[PDB]
């Protein structure tokens, strides 16, 4: 809050890329155990995802796609964030979410879209990831 | 304002103590750590999944949890030791329930991921939680 | 900011209407009372109790109560009417049962004294309970 | 938000009653006057005074006041009838004592300024105190 | 601190007007009723699906409503009537287009639910939307 | 709620003048029985006596000094607002407190200051009073 | 806040009046309207715009309008009459000007839509704009 | 920054028991000598009291009293405190303050209570203390 | 946090840079120094006093200090760089003036204590003045 | 507010008295120049006047007066701080101020008084003086 001074501040939290290639769990569980009170960032403002996508535009080493918090455990259109926050906002990519070959059940951010809309994408694929922390 | 080995939570730091001590002997620990420490306490539906995961995760152990909950009349009146109200609960299935007429110290039970709470012989050893302002 | 006919509740405005009413009809006139009203939201567990004693003392007959939850995709996908955030639960016992697959909106049971929630067909006529900012 | 009959004091509205009733009568009155109201709590030490000089400018008669404070378990557990938790005490000399036997109810005393408490018989008819949130 | 036929949202107050009157009209009937009023402007996601269920409900009859967003220099630089920051977008598809280079001002679309937006005619003849400080 | 359009509103408080003519302990009680919630006016900021002041040169209807909750009910210089407030600010005219042959022990505003400074006066005197009240 | 015919700005009521008085009598008129009102004073880029557009919707007739900023020393020293700090400026192209011929007192230019100040001679019967605390 | 390890952080204040024996007008110099902005510790909730009894009594080292910065300088039970917060809150022990032999005008805290409540004391005592600072 | 060496200023942190750049350079230098940094922004009246001292005692050079203004679609549209509204401005006098159409890129004058605002060359290599958020 | 341990925090500020003597023209430069945001003292509310008294004289290392940022620029009783802040609030000494023999223009706190009160006296008198910093 409080944040590392290589971390972003953004309304109360501190988010931080990993240019790490790892999959959705992988990456969800590296946030968490990496400091208590980590997951994959969640986003709930419009205002919060230009903010966001600059960040990796000018920190991300690659382009590798970015990993963020949404999951659909249930397989049905139920999306819902790690951090067991609240789904109260939506940044789809045209066309999307589309549960492609039905394979797709996490998200991640577009490059294409400077990382600023949102993309269903086969969990084991091995990407970068953002995780968002209380310190 | 928390060290970075503690969960940060509604102005408060927590952290999961793995060797086992009755529950005085766990309170005792956690005031004695630093100045303003003790079990901790719950008072939010919120609250219960978050600390549930940070122990499911950080919990370098097997045992139970002791949270600040004592039976100190022993008629089913419940206090907490940081002197905080009563003011929620997340109980395990039909708990609590003075097994033996022993039970009057509280634990995080693993069986249901460290959510739900049972009542236990207070002389018996867990671990524990503490809570400190930094 | 709210009239003395209804309770206030963090910063929000309650009140039990006790002509019967489907769900779909209750929570229609809440939001033609006035505008920002929807059938009640519950957030915090110490609200249920506080609602409990309201209806208890001011309602009319020991009818159920319909709360603005329903499951609008019928798969238990519970979603407050005010978009709210489903981020409190307070269900009976086995509940929600999804009984004969007629149920899918949400009521307080009487016996309960109205602290804990019941799944129910939505054509059944209830009381209903009012949320309205001012 | 208080109207003008009232007293503003931390969030609340304080109003004495001069018709003399019993505790649970007094209890109900309140209930039934207006949602979200019950018998007044007193949690701050600057709070008993200042509800001193109130009854002693407005109590038109002369009697006891009751406050919602019972031992509902008759053994020395006091609880307030706002749920709100028992974070202060400002007892008179001697006092609780459970005189006789049946002593289980608070009333202020009047050779206090209205500023100390006593436990008394719960049907003994007296003046009451309302506590409201408008 | 709103009317009762006002709609309260994030501190302000907002209403829809069903008389059909052009853009510019439309600003200055509200600037005229009260002082401290404009055509609504909107700053955040959650505020569009509170406002487009309040006008569904509240709309008598069946037309485009105005906001208070315009493009004073004809060149895709459009700025709120409040002159409030222009922080928030909710477009619907394709839009905005300046088709024939005549649409300039901005209206709620009927068939979204009330929730996104499209460049029009200032001239055209909708139902509008204030928005009041009290 | 607010204050009254014949009140003045300062710092979450309500002022009036009051024109009659009483001893401050009947001031004092007038004002308490007034509404609940009401004393003689407590004075706690240096930005406080110009507000207070100029209010009463426009709103006072005579000459006479003004009555406020300051009372030494001790007789030894101990000073107390009847508000049970903070005595955390002194504005003193010249040579005040006097106890002017031991019989001053209730204070008032100086007209001939523009009602901005005090002095500790007989407590029968019959002045103009200020009350204080929340709304 | 505020009455329904006064502009709320930053937690104080605005209003003209289109009487036409000279500063000293706009001046007392403000103070004997209600306890704890001035001329109006501005202390914010973005007030003056606020301001201005006020004015230019509720003027009726038209003339120059005066606000509580006078220099009674007569050098450069200008005092708003609610003794806020001096923190904010928006003058007219060359001015002030002390243009000899009784030249102290602040006036808004309706050149300007009533934005930018003017300082013109005390005795010329202008139109004024009130500022309360309610 | 917002209390050291070794302090109680308590309603923005920062506390520390001093085991060393002092005397009460040494022990308030020994705060304000300590950093700026500190005195003798200054008690105002009734939920206070509790919180430091439970803090001393596990870190205090030692069995004596313990004092605080409330005095009465002027000798007629006008107490103050150094730190010039206003007296607003009291929490005196049974049959105190009691001038006893019109020594005591230094007030203490009473092991008996487990230095929960106060009791005036000859101000040339030894007792440790309790120093108050803003960080 | 605030570095000693950084000014504090309404939540944000400024600091001056000596090392002559132009005026993209200058802002992907202060986005690459630290996550939340861009070229200053300003918003009120009273932040380009402070603004201005600042520069004036910890500046070496005397070069025009860069700021985050530009005209991106060069037709007098002024845009931060941080996405913050153009709510504010202090131009500098008959400024700005695209002079021969090749100035886009807003710097501070000198001339004026660094007080004021001039549009020129893009690629003129300045002093700049990184804005982060730590 | 995050004010280092050697300094006075106060209202959100940080306050410090240097006891090497300079002019007022060169202590408030030196204050300045010292970290971004520092000036010399400003004060604005009756009741810092007694906490930054006591601090000064506890630690002042000298028996001078001390410099704060109010002076008359114009040379005509419009006193104005150099932190640009308001001048809503007064201490003047005992028949101060004086322009004593069209000289004193600047402000300096008297030991006298504790320095409590204010004189105005000469500019380039070499006193002690006290700094005030945003941190
Ligand atoms: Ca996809
Ligand atoms: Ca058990
Ligand atoms: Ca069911
Ligand atoms: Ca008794
Ligand atoms: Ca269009
Ligand atoms: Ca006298
Ligand atoms: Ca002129
Ligand atoms: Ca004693
Ligand atoms: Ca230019
Ligand atoms: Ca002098
Ligand atoms: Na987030
Ligand atoms: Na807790
Ligand atoms: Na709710
Ligand atoms: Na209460
Ligand atoms: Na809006
Ligand atoms: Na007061
Ligand atoms: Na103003
Ligand atoms: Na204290
Ligand atoms: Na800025
Ligand atoms: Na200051």
């Amino acid at each position: 809050n409080n944040c590392p001074q290589d971390w972003l501040p953004m309304n109360g939290l501190c988010y931080k890329i990993f240019n790490e290639l790892k999959a959705w769990k992988d990456a969800e569980m590296f946030c968490r155990k990496y400091k208590p009170g980590c997951h994959l960032a969640s986003i709930h403002l419009y205002g919060e995802s230009p903010e966001i996508a600059e960040y990796i535009s000018d920190y991300h080493k690659g382009q590798s796609e970015v990993w963020i918090g949404l999951c659909d455990k249930k397989k049905d259109f139920s999306w819902e964030w790690t951090d067991r926050s609240c789904t109260d906002y939506l940044s789809w990519d045209k066309n999307q979410p589309d549960h492609y070959q039905n394979k797709e059940f996490c998200v991640e951010l577009v490059s294409n879209t400077g990382y600023r809309l949102w993309n269903d994408q086969v969990c084991e694929s091995k990407n970068a990831f953002l995780c968002q922390c209380k310190f």
